[PDB]
């Protein structure tokens, strides 16, 4: 069928760097994504709304509560300590009108432009395994929701070679763009 089993991560713990380069690119790609939501003319909103393109995170980084800065963090800290888990090594050696009417907080996210950067095609291959792993991570939490709720299905609930193109893009993209982003901070990886 399909068990989903994320990487081992025991006795890994991040050290306040790693957890320094988590905050920083949690906050950039916090910027990121509010940077694409507003172009694809989303607006801030108390309540999510789908339908109407409004929603509450939409504001600067700062005015995020913690739940909110976790939707970036949680995800950002489990690739790295995956990454750590499996034997790699992480080496620290105008403005305009319409889009600041997207929410009423001033708000003009300007982050780090890393599509100039490249990739490896090694390093590709080191996004999709961090995000088949995000894939299982949260596969493995809602089996455990279903079958305590005394079960159910989700379409989502296959293997990560399964999903569309569509289905991984957010996975994908968040762990291409936070290698890009190690490489622009100075960290190398080094492979086992
Ligand atoms: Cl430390
Ligand atoms: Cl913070």
């Amino acid at each position: 069928q399909y068990n989903p089993q994320p990487i081992n991560t025991s006795s890994v713990a991040l050290n306040n760097d790693l957890n320094t380069i988590v905050q920083k690119f949690s906050e950039h790609y916090h910027d990121a994504w509010a940077s694409r939501k507003i172009e694809n003319s989303w607006v801030y909103g108390e309540n999510w709304s789908d339908s109407q393109k409004a929603h509450p995170r939409l504001k600067p980084y700062n005015m995020l509560n913690d739940y909110e800065k976790e939707r970036y963090k949680e995800p950002v800290r489990e690739s790295l300590k995956a990454l750590l888990a499996i034997g790699w090594s992480v080496e620290h050696s105008p403005v305009d009108v319409v889009t600041d009417s997207a929410t009423p907080f001033n708000y003009n996210p300007h982050p780090v432009d890393m599509t100039n950067l490249t990739l490896s095609r090694e390093m590709q291959n080191m996004a999709e395994r961090l995000a088949e792993n995000a894939h299982d991570i949260w596969a493995k939490k809602k089996k455990e929701e279903l079958t305590v709720n005394g079960g159910g299905i989700h379409p989502q609930l296959v293997p990560y070679d399964l999903l569309t193109a569509a289905e991984k893009a957010k996975d994908r993209e968040r762990s291409q763009e936070f290698l890009k982003y190690l490489q622009y901070q100075g960290y190398k990886l080094h492979r086992p």
